[PDB]
């Protein structure tokens, strides 16, 4: 079953990398979004802020970008372990 | 700013339609996912239940669909009023 965010977004806070029991790097971060929905009847500012987090090679991406860049970020949401979590599965510098 | 959910996930249940101020008519409605993330690492299975609503033309649409039923949904996420919302833009039956 399909399960993919698209967002862009800025990058608002990191915390420190901590690791899985089986030595996987996880880097949890908040972004903020900014936009417009065209998608809705009326077109619409949207504005939220979401968890997220990276795993692995995107935990060590993650780890090395300051807060306020701008990221396009694709993944898929997950329960944090209820609220939910977007995984970041693949990112780009926005510009 | 791209803000894009696709998500292919059961209708749990559907609340009685209420109208904004302008008559527009929406309909709240829980999503239930249940698939697989290949997105990550390792494949990894991923279940959670999403908030969701539908305005407009998709209100009604939502307001005829039996609750169980699979649902392919695509749209945008939004601050419920914080919560986050999924707001469908489209929608197809799955099966």
């Amino acid at each position: 079953a399909i399960n993919r965010l698209q967002l862009v977004a800025t990058l608002v806070e990191r915390e420190v990398m901590r690791y899985t029991p089986a030595g996987v790097p996880i880097v949890n971060c908040l972004l903020s979004y900014s936009g417009q929905a065209m998608e809705a009847q009326t077109a619409r500012q949207v504005e939220f802020s979401i968890e997220a987090l990276g795993a692995g090679k995107m935990a060590s991406v993650l780890d090395r970008i300051a807060p306020g860049t701008v990221l396009d970020c694709v993944g898929f949401l997950a329960r944090k372990h209820k609220a939910l979590v977007f995984h970041i599965s693949g990112l780009e510098h926005h510009h």
